[PDB]
């Protein structure tokens, strides 16, 4: 998988990403444009203006992230609004559709916690998956898997903070709220899960709906959110946390979950069952993500035309004890690629600002 090392100012960071992933970003934009057009009757000109409005929000509220977005645009030779689109894709898509009309686990264990997910989506995006190592002086070094062009997704940092992301569809949109991928980046720049929690909350409200898990070797929490609800998931009596694509927590009376997939319930029940017979070993933990019960709608999801629109596109396993993330591209039953991410002393020097 394309691996880009980004360092320096926010703009320089964005620029390296944009330059080195130029052709991949073009594919990301193409795919996003197709997806977006499927959700709306609006003309492209109107869509451009909405994106200009969203860009102005990011510029005002998170100038550091906007500067990076500007760098990505410059390096990829694309319009800033196109990159803004990539970084607000879910929110943008949700909003347009309203106008018109993943399996994750954390296990606390004696020889170190284990945390992981499968990311399930349209297969077209798998070829657009890249990884970035981002060094910013005085902040944790981040290593994360993302679709080319997007500044926050799934990964971990030199401080041991590991993040996971699940689609969730509670109703509501706040265009001035924090986009999900910005919140992911905020979590990835934090030195602990507690700080991550604090800094996400600091934003004063989410733009839309998703689920985010943040953990290290000691503690972990999940967040189920809408623009009007932030509910915290904690470890159960077994030191476990499981999440799929539906609300497990009680939200306010006004909250409304929109068309979650039936298999989201099946997969959660399945993973909890699997973790019951789980012996604690890293080998067995890795095998959980290859489960094919209820195929093609399984934990290891398969694309099957006329049944399931997506597949598991990657799996990540955080070995908290060793601060290593094992990544398997494609379906864990037969991965396209497998590699281990780890921080070296240079990554650590940047984090210390030494
Ligand atoms: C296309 C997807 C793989 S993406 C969404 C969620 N991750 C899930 O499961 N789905 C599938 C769906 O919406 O059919």
């Amino acid at each position: 998988m394309l691996h880009i090392l980004c360092q320096g100012t926010p703009f320089e960071i964005g620029y390296e990403h944009g330059s080195a992933a130029k052709a991949v970003i073009a594919r990301s934009i193409d795919f996003a444009v197709d997806l977006i057009r499927g959700k709306t009757k609006k003309t492209d000109e109107e869509l451009k203006q909405v994106l200009s409005q969203l860009g102005r929000v990011i510029e005002e509220r998170w100038p550091k992230y906007y500067e990076e977005i500007r760098g990505i645009a410059k390096g990829a030779e694309r319009d800033v609004s196109e990159i803004v689109m990539l970084n607000t894709r879910t929110e943008f898509a949700y909003g347009l559709k309203a106008a018109r009309d993943c399996t994750t686990a954390y296990c606390q264990l004696p020889n170190g916690a284990l945390q992981g997910q499968n990311w399930d989506f349209f297969s077209a995006t798998k070829e657009n998956l890249i990884r970035l190592t981002i060094r910013q002086a005085g902040l944790p070094t981040i290593k994360f898997i993302t679709e080319a062009g997007i500044i926050g997704k799934v990964g971990f940092n030199s401080a041991g903070v590991a993040v996971n992301y699940n689609a969730l569809h509670l109703q509501g949109l706040r265009p001035t709220g924090v986009p999900s991928h910005i919140a992911l980046r905020i979590a990835l720049e934090s030195t602990s899960p507690s700080q991550a929690y604090d800094r996400i909350v600091e934003q004063g409200g989410m733009a839309a709906s998703a689920f985010i898990m943040v953990g290290n070797g000691h503690e972990a929490f999940g967040l189920e959110f809408s623009p009007t609800s932030i509910r915290k998931q904690v470890l159960d009596a077994n030191g476990r946390m499981v999440h799929t694509n539906h609300c497990l927590l009680q939200h306010g009376k006004n909250e409304k979950e929109l068309d979650p997939l039936p298999d989201s319930w099946n997969r959660h029940q399945r993973m909890e069952f699997l973790l019951d017979g789980f012996d604690g070993t890293k080998q067995a933990f890795a095998q959980l993500w290859a489960d094919e019960d209820n195929y093609p709608f399984s934990i290891c999801r398969a694309y099957e035309e006329g049944k399931s629109r997506g597949a598991t596109l990657f799996n990540i396993i955080y070995d908290h004890a060793r601060r290593e993330a094992t990544v398997r591209l494609g379906r864990p039953t037969n991965p396209d690629e497998m590699f281990v991410m780890r921080f070296d002393e240079e990554d650590e020097r940047s984090a210390l600002n030494a």
